[PDB]
């Protein structure tokens, strides 16, 4: 007559960490054509309020 | 003649937690041109409700 036990006991603990990153850069014309005025606008506001009109 | 007996009883309990975090930064030249008017139009509106609008 023969018997038995057993007994276990598993524990584990993990951790991630994942740190992703990207940059994309898309090349269109539409852009330039957009680009042309950006730095010409500042001194239409400049000329229309602080500066004389008239020669 | 031989008899045999066997039980066996598991019992697992897991936990997981998960933290995400994004910061997708997009260029677009539009939002550059609505820059403009921005600060500008606060003192559009202080203009036409507080001041003598005849010289």
């Amino acid at each position: 007559l023969r018997n038995g036990e057993s007994d276990t006991k598993r524990n584990t603990q993990s951790q991630n960490e994942m740190n992703r990153t990207g940059l994309t850069k898309q090349y269109l014309i539409d852009n330039l054509q957009k680009l042309y005025s950006m730095r010409d606008t500042i001194f239409k506001t400049y000329d229309k309020e602080c500066f004389l009109h008239i020669w």
